[PDB]
Order: structure tokens, then C-alpha cells, then sequence
């Protein structure tokens, strides 16, 4: 659609950099040492907290909206952004990281794994149902200011 009413597509941009950042950092990371377990948790802390505020932003400003103008499903984070800080604060030593960082990476890929195609749902359905719901002007000014809070 027109780039002037397309509500997820920038947005979408930086949380799909973001994945693949953390996926290369995991991948480069070694759970060994503390210093790099330590950095990985604090990047992936920020980076979560930056996906929550994105799902935030939808709620308050997209889907909320969409919901009372078309009239079901409920539109996992705080879980990820827990986990991380009980790495960060409730591991001490070699063992404690190399057991966290299985369960830290079962984890990080079941996310990864629903957050893909929940981000192309809603380019795929609810941008086509914006259309239909809202004026092009409406759909410019909502893009205004979720743009406005993404950056």
C-alpha cells in the first residue's frame, strides 16, 4: 500500500533489525564467560523493552481503534524480560550460565519464531482492514503518531 498509510512497515523495520541482531549476537556469544553472558542479557534487555513499547504503540494507537471501528484474539514479553533479569541476577557461575543458556535459547527461538509471522499478520490483515475502516486521511495522521512514538 502507499508508503503515506502504511502503519507498520517502518516500525516492522527496526524490530526485524533488532531479531537479527540478537540472533547474530547469540550465536557469537560464548555462555563460558561472564562478561560476554552478561552483555548479551543487557543488549537483549534492551532490545525486549523496545519490542514491548512497539506492541505498546500498536495497542494505543492501531488496533484499539480498529477493534471498535470493525468490531477476538487479545493483540510473552514481560515473560522474555523476566528471564533475562533473573540471568543477570541469579547467575554465579559456569554451570549456572551453561544450564541458563539452554533454556535462554529454547526460548529466544520459540519467540522469534511467533513474532515473525505475528508482525506479518498484521501487514497482511490489519493494514487491508485499516483501509477499509478508515479514511486515507485518518490512516495518515495514525501514521503520524506511531511514527511519532517509534522514533
Amino acid at each position: 500500500f502507499p508508503e503515506e498509510v502504511d502503519v507498520f512497515t517502518a516500525p516492522h523495520w527496526r524490530m526485524k533489525q533488532l531479531v537479527g541482531l540478537y540472533c547474530d549476537k547469540l550465536s557469537k556469544t560464548n555462555f563460558s564467560n561472564n562478561n560476554d553472558f552478561r552483555a548479551l542479557l543487557q543488549s537483549l534487555y534492551a532490545t525486549f523493552k523496545e519490542f514491548k513499547m512497539h506492541e505498546q504503540i500498536e495497542n494505543e494507537y492501531i488496533i484499539g481503534l480498529l477493534q471498535q471501528r470493525s468490531q477476538y484474539n487479545v493483540h510473552k514479553l514481560s515473560e522474555m524480560l523476566s528471564l533475562f533479569e533473573k540471568g543477570l541476577k541469579n547467575v554465579k557461575n559456569e554451570y549456572e550460565q551453561l544450564n541458563y543458556a539452554k533454556q535462554l535459547k529454547e526460548r529466544l527461538e520459540a519467540f522469534t519464531r511467533d513474532f515473525l509471522p505475528h508482525m506479518k499478520e498484521e501487514e497482511e490483515v490489519f493494514q487491508p482492514m485499516l483501509m477499509e475502516y478508515f479514511t486515507y486521511e485518518e490512516l495518515k495522521d495514525i501514521k503520524k503518531k506511531v511514527i511519532a512514538q517509534h522514533c
